[PDB]
């Protein structure tokens, strides 16, 4: 359904991954990819493949949401290998046309939105690619508190997984992939510890909520997103520019999108070398 | 040392041969001295940390190149045992060692598994297939595999920035907590995803210390010596080599080169690693 246009070399500061539809029009992965792929099937924008380390995400404040690599203190960011794990333990990404409005306090957690699309942890066997669009069955949700803010972690599976029919709610994950949900909480708890930050906290005693609860949350975030691109709520720095939303004042001609991408350095097929330190293991007393 | 690869990575005919600094082909089983330096063992790296292809020195092939294992007609890959990705250490062998079957271990009661001694290297750098490094030996684990004894040496790359901190098995326990527990877990459960059990250990699955390990290693080096001087029958082991003057099996450089040049030529693009390799096993 979709394709990728990459500017500059992977793992440089200039690297940008833009999205294209079937006709070759540049689109925002944040705004132009429909939340649903089919009945009961959500789209997922894949940001980081399982077992990779580069911290890539949809650029919420840059025109045309590209996916790009996070930076702190001037350095390209890579997540730790938290022993016994290698990098990211699932395919990781966002559900498009979702937004955690920072104006909205969540009732269950008491905190406000983090201003980002809702995050998804995809648990299937296939290792997906950066920028790939897939369809997923939602299974459950985790409520992490990320520095005072509500940060939902949706648990899901690629609808095209050979075993996908066996997974319909969160209990199937406990049953068919034991230790997995436990590892997920552990990972999100400790992932910033090697950066000299404390562990993260969770609502609901770091328990997972089921499918229906997850889908309720996702629906709300989609309604908040509706308000965003339709200009009935303060955008708050977010770039709403899009290429397909008829009902949006922020819609733009495909050639204006083209002008943005072309100002950027050309596609460089050869990735930069990932620093050697990234391969290090971070152990801890358990 | 450097590497000559033949054919396409992850095909049946893929082979990695070793060369010395002068470009002469050598056996990684027989021609690399057991010692890099005083108290420093050479290790032939077979398998990088986090990879799955089950590659090993071919004990029965001329010049003992590294190649991929084959069971039931299929190229072997180890499972991703959940929570792990592939092999959790760099994995390889100490050269000029041989577990002689027909030597029984006193502590174990089982006989040798007919291979060089195995090494789990625990440093931070991911090493490459075919790489020769130097390691400090720290301890040893004894796995019981089919009536045979199968030693697993614990070691660290002597060039690891932190190597000076590691002098015995307790240093691992203190500096890399969880590591040894995970090693036993891995060795216990790997190959449960294909077939059944395979989980037994001597010594109640404890790690013996450095001095115990070095005694075992020296022991297999002595048995290796007999092998290549033909004072013990290899029964199929290829002892061909190019540096051992005391060996009836020494051949000249051109002879080794002819053996290598008979394999398919080097190939750039790898073969496709099967997608089923990325599955997790819980």
């Amino acid at each position: 359904g979709f394709s990728t246009e990459e500017r500059a070399a992977p793992f440089s500061l200039e690297y940008r991954v833009f999205l294209k539809n079937e006709k070759g029009q540049y689109i925002s992965p944040f705004h132009d990819i429909p939340i649903y792929a089919d009945k009961d099937v959500f789209h997922m924008v894949v940001e980081v493949p399982r077992w990779s380390n580069a911290k890539m995400e949809i650029a919420t404040k840059d025109p045309l949401n590209p996916i790009k690599q996070d930076v702190k203190k001037g350095k390209l960011r890579y997540v730790a290998n938290l022993f016994p794990y290698k990098g990211y333990i699932w395919n990781y990404g966002a559900i498009p046309q979702t937004w955690e409005d920072p104006g909205h306090n969540d009732k269950h957690t008491g905190c406000c939105g983090d201003n980002d699309p809702i995050d998804v942890c995809e648990i299937g066997s296939k290792v997906c690619a950066r920028g790939e669009i897939i369809g997923v069955k939602v299974l459950g949700i985790l409520a992490m508190i990320d520095e005072g803010e509500t940060d939902w972690k949706v648990i899901a599976i690629n609808v095209d997984d050979p075993d996908a029919a066996n997974y319909n709610d969160i209990n199937d994950v406990k049953r068919l992939k034991p230790g997995y949900l436990e590892a997920t909480v552990d990972w999100f708890r400790r992932y910033k510890v090697p950066d000299g930050k404390p562990e993260n906290e969770f609502a609901f005693n770091a328990e997972f909520k089921d499918k229906d609860f997850a889908i309720d949350i996702i629906k709300s975030t989609h309604d908040h997103w509706k308000a965003l691109v339709t200009k009935k709520t303060n955008g708050k720095g977010i770039s709403c520019m899009n290429t397909t939303l008829s009902e949006s004042p922020f819609k733009c001609d495909p050639d204006a999108a083209r002008a943005i991408v072309d100002a950027l350095p050309p596609p460089c097929e050869s990735a930069c070398t990932v620093p050697t330190d990234v391969d290090k293991w971070f152990h801890h007393q358990k």
